[PDB]
């Protein structure tokens, strides 16, 4: 028998057009490009002829299609953009069976508990060393696949290592003083702890709230105050900042402000609620869906490539042009790009040993009871991994995009595939490089860029990443900011009312009674480059004028002061664009006898105003906690123990954890192994173009091969 | 009949031809069709034409009617382009009224046998008219001017004609002013070398065998108070050439510390300045990929098979809510003119005129060939009149528009420029999204209007992006490639002798060849009227300040704002982290703030960046151009104040650009505004950049702040 072709599609994921004229069906799921037309013997999938067993029927204006169609066409062989893993690459992730086979390890122990859950498990990376050498040299990776389990006994948190070849516990090391991140049932319980609240539902009736069921809650965390905000340090506690739900689908939009209540988790129970001055719901429909709105006609827009992609993807391994490398997935800081080469006329030359997100912060600036603990470190306190959209394919991504889906462990040990995880597509991006010599004929390449697109969303922010592989050697990193902005309800309904000045002063006023809260966006990424060997050298390069000393007219000169940074501490700077850093080899030199190198930018340009770093007065904790948040450019020496700039367990810390502990040992940066950090934000100052729904803004970070090769990486292979 | 293949390629449209559909796709511009051989209709942008004659298959050729292209493209199913009934008041000046101009002058008695002409373009009519006449459809009754400045011999002569009733209205000859080069003095320059005895003893010295293979280059000499030694009075050029080895890039092959200085009214050199002997790099570099192979790649298409979402009339366009005027210049090349954006049915005021102001790439070396290097492309080069064809699919995306343009040539015959223009949409990412936890997703992609044109003034290409958002946002990036300007040295590698020396003041990028470090500085002219005429120029500044309100916090995250209110202090360094509005002092938006837009002079860039002029304070091109130091100017508007670098800046003895428009120091409060913004790069060579440098971008913005009432892309209300 046979089924609706469109329906069924649809259903598959797969873009359907239909062309009358021709009597031609185009169909297109990520690498397939087909072609099919009624009542034909064979399709075309990716330029080639496809034998179909049963042809696709048309009846009274309605395809159809056989139950296998859908398989024996995407499945073919002809799409090559998948090809199947031979030898299994050692980075990749834990599989859903190893995830699996991790927990019932841990459940084996005779320390388990019941109510533990899992906040991260995830692979343990084998040394450094023997996977490059398997990267490179193909050689075997003797060393047994375990696996870092991380959980959650009631608010203790335990790190445990086990080994998944010989299904056996290696390590129980419970974590004193540590906290445990934000897990997701955290949500349901604290919405359920404010709904079984009496005192709760009383102060939120005095507020003009008149169902208290429409009451929506949202788990934050309270950071460290050294007691200044009255909070027992050891609880496991989250603050409650509340919402009222109008049925517009946007209760972002309607602020119970000056209400905050404290939930202690294990206790299950409100221990304490703030209260501040009665200020009346906004109340007004602000629905972002376009439930209100009209479509507006538009003419359609494709991307394609009708012969497939120009990248092959086997297992977890991405090959495209002269790249190379591994993606994986991991539920806090989302991908993971390992084991990046460029291929240099035939020889494969190391670039970026492991890069992905390091960590972020998001502080605002308002001092208020509802606001002054609001500074959100997302990946860390919430796990983006975990938190991942899937892309809306032709939206969030170009419709010439592949797809992939990425399998985690959800917090109670079941592994999780999330489908469209992230985003694979190769975009035109200009010309490469172009010289019109007058009266001569014209010489231009156009410019192809490979971007690798994640996207998590964290509550009310919805955050986007794109690492950019140029053909030329370049690497770019943007990050994009959209979403609903957090606001605040205030009395003023236009900036003539009498409390507009008071309102506006930590925020513009972006609609009635709504201010939009200033705060900030730091992220900081961490990038192990390994520039054509681990042993590497930190230079710096100032462009600077200095006073004409060898004749002529001219009064000064352009000029450069190169000197090395040897250690963590002067690695740990500001950046200035106008200047130049770079991590070179001092082993291995160009044609020229330079040292091989790649530029850090760590600012590269932004949509939103630039953020010079922390908007906090140095005698601010959140400014203590965390140092990476005021330094754009910070260097490392290698260590696998050092990964997040907020540090491993930022939940409530009490001191520096992350790069301000992994450098304060000021450790020499002369030839070895060194692991980069960038940071980069943007001060959010509102506008009412950002209401009901924020327009994306971005922020770009970029990574140039600067003497890495002798001349113009796109010119071609040499004819003679 | 006549061959399909043949003929479409002739006309510049690509020919697809799918065998599994026997199905013709003919792509060109706006049009987008699609033929079957024996079919007796066609699809041209989604919509069914009735054919004359069907395609034929000869011997596996198609073969159409000689009315074909006509019949399908002229068809009138591609909407692109539409008729204009009525001229709008900033249209370039016409072809034939190019021609009437220079009718008009030459019939004076004062015009002289060998006159050049510098410039022949429209002299706009008052702001006021041209506004009502984009949004209220009122005439413009005033007669078409054009201005026409003539160079005689070295002499500069303004004249203004009256094109409507056909005759003169002034001659003004201009006191001291040089002219810009122009095209024959380019191979004058190259003759005059060729004949010169003296020279060619002087590069014989150098080891070059054969003085016919010596390529040189016109180059301003700048101003020097006579430190120099140069006249002042005399029209000059110095020369810097190169040795033609065969490689299509002589480029590659500099005869370093050989410069001649050339008098173009006596037609001779004047001086020949002789340094250190460089054995002339002779390595083959060629650009072209005469020596390489390239990768092959699947094919990729952008395709938009039922046209276009913009609109061209005559030279007006139309997307979304956008609507803008483009025209060419031979001096500044594209202007946009009169944009507005149609806010739910009401069009409001965006910006008068943009455009670039203004461009120069100083060099940083003391040396005999570099120190009067100081080039201001625009100004003393016209990149309208050297405006590089787009190379269709390669400069612009596959689902590009190009425009062709005219400009009048340096003898006053029109010239039409092809592939001129790039116009095409483009896919920028989601334009906002939320995935609420549990709920259907919501998102909506971003579109883009891309307005791109390419001048190439010897070795340097530049590329300029003028980008319309769908949200209010304009976006104007510039782009540059092309060939180093390279110096010669003896060090083959860093490991040599001279090496420190030789790289003192640049890179070594190759062997025995140093691309000397310097600036690309763009300043741009925008004429912004925020939602009308009058508007006034508000700081913000984001700033930390002490907590006063109790609670844990010790600071606060304020913001500092007030008024500039005079030209003196509009001129400033640009803060990324802070806020810079043009604000509309008689306008508020539904929450009582003042409509106004975003200035930022730096949104970017993929090279290091200029904070400003890499120049001592007592440099001469520094105190001649004072624009190159700040990021941002705002003075009152004027028509004759349009060159950040001033008009006449050959030679030039001081400011008579924005130095001298700011000199005044006028009120710049509540009255009609005109933004400049300065944006430059740093550029340190590196060998990834040779023989070809890829293409390096700057990015500068101007957002829409609080000049709506919410997210600008939400939709119309039901
Ligand atoms: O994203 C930061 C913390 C958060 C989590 C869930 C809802 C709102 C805010
Ligand atoms: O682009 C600046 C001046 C110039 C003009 C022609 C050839 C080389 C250099
Ligand atoms: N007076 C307008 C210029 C002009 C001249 C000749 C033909 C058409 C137009
Ligand atoms: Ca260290
Ligand atoms: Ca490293
Ligand atoms: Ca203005
Ligand atoms: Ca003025
Ligand atoms: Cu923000
Ligand atoms: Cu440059």
């Amino acid at each position: 028998h046979m089924v609706p072709m469109d329906k069924t599609l649809k259903e598959f994921g797969a873009d359907v057009q239909w062309d009358d004229y021709a009597q031609l069906f185009t169909l297109i799921k990520d690498g397939a490009y087909v072609k099919v037309k009624p009542g034909a013997q064979t399709a075309i999938v990716n330029g080639q002829p496809l034998a179909l067993q049963v042809p696709v029927v048309m009846k009274d204006n309605k395809a159809w299609v056989s139950d296998t169609f859908i398989n024996d066409v995407f499945q073919s062989g002809l799409d090559q953009t998948f090809q199947v893993e031979k030898r299994p690459h050692p980075l990749n992730a834990l599989t859903a069976d190893e995830i699996k086979q991790a927990v019932e390890i841990v459940k084996a122990s005779a320390d388990f508990k019941p109510n533990t859950r899992f906040t991260e498990i995830s692979l343990l990376p084998p040394d450094k060393e023997a996977v490059w050498a398997f990267a490179l040299e193909n050689k075997p990776v003797d060393q047994p696949r375990k696996a870092d389990v991380i959980m959650l006994d009631g608010k203790h948190i335990i790190e445990a290592v086990v080994d998944l070849q010989n299904n056996k516990l290696l390590s129980w090391q419970p974590i004193k003083d540590a906290h445990g991140m934000v897990l997701l049932d955290d949500f349901a319980s604290v919405q359920n702890i404010i709904n079984n609240s009496e005192e709760f539902a009383a102060a939120v009736k005095k507020r003009g709230i008149t169902d208290a069921k429409k009451v929506i809650t949202t788990p934050l965390t309270v950071g460290y105050f050294d007691g200044k905000d009255g909070l027992k340090q050891d609880a496991r506690l989250l603050k409650v900042i509340s919402y009222l739900d109008v049925g517009d689908g946007n209760y972002w939009a309607h602020p119970i402000e000056n209400l905050v209540a404290v939930v202690d988790l294990e206790q299950k129970k409100i221990v304490k609620i703030e209260e501040g001055p009665v200020v009346p719901v906004p109340m007004t429909a602000r629905p972002f869906d376009g439930r209100d709105r009209v479509a507006p006609a538009v003419k359609p827009m494709q991307i394609i490539e009708p012969e497939g992609k120009n990248y092959t993807i086997t297992g977890d391994m991405i090959h495209w042009r002269n790249w190379d490398f591994h993606l994986s997935m991991n539920s806090r800081v989302g991908p993971m790009i390992s084991t990046v080469t460029y291929n240099d006329n035939g020889t494969k030359r190391k670039v970026m040993y492991e890069g992905s997100l390091g960590g972020m912060i998001v502080p605002y600036g308002d001092p208020d009871i509802g606001w002054y603990f609001k500074a959100y470190l997302d990946s860390g306190d919430y796990g983006m991994g975990t938190l991942t959209s899937p892309i809306a394919r032709g939206k969030d991504a170009p419709s010439n995009a592949v797809l992939l889906n990425e399998t985690i462990a959800d917090y109670t040990g079941v592994p999780m595939e999330i489908p469209r995880a992230i985003a694979v597509f190769e975009r035109y991006a200009g010309p490469e490089y172009k010289h019109q010599e007058m009266g001569q004929p014209n010489v231009s390449t156009e410019r192809r860029e490979l971007v690798v697109r994640w996207i998590s969303t964290v509550g009310n922010y919805d955050y986007i990443f794109d690492w950019i592989f140029h053909e030329n050697g370049t690497i770019g990193i943007d990050a994009g900011a959209t979403g609903i902005e957090a606001v605040k309800g205030v009395k003023a309904k236009t900036m003539h009312d009498e409390t507009a000045k008071d309102d506006t002063r930590y925020g513009t006023l972006i609609d009635h009674n709504i201010v939009g809260t200033t705060h900030q966006h730091i992220y900081n990424f961490r990038l192990d480059l390994d520039v054509d060997g681990e042993n590497n050298s930190l230079v710096a390069m100032d462009p600077v004028v200095k006073p004409n000393t060898a004749g002529g007219p001219r009064t000064s000169t352009m000029q450069v002061n190169q000197y090395n940074i040897g250690n963590e501490q002067d690695a740990a700077q500001k950046f200035d664009p106008g200047t130049i850093r770079l991590l070179s080899n001092p082993n291995k030199e160009n044609r020229m006898g330079n040292p091989v190198s790649y530029q850090i930018i760590p600012y590269a340009g932004g949509t939103h105003p630039v953020a010079k770093g922390a908007q906090f007065a140095p005698d601010e904790w959140i400014y203590h906690r965390l140092s990476f948040m005021d330094k754009q450019l910070w260097v490392t020496r290698y260590h696998p123990g050092e990964r997040f700039p907020e540090g491993k367990y930022p939940n409530r810390s009490t001191h520096d954890t992350g790069l301000g502990q992994y450098s304060k040992d000021n450790e020499s940066l002369d030839n070895t192994d060194a692991v980069v950090w960038m940071t980069t934000g943007t001060t959010h100052v509102a506008r009412a173009e950002e209401w009901p729904i924020m327009p994306t803004e971005w922020v770009h970070t970029l990574l140039k091969p600067w003497n890495f090769f002798d001349e113009t990486p796109t010119l071609g292979a040499l004819k003679k």
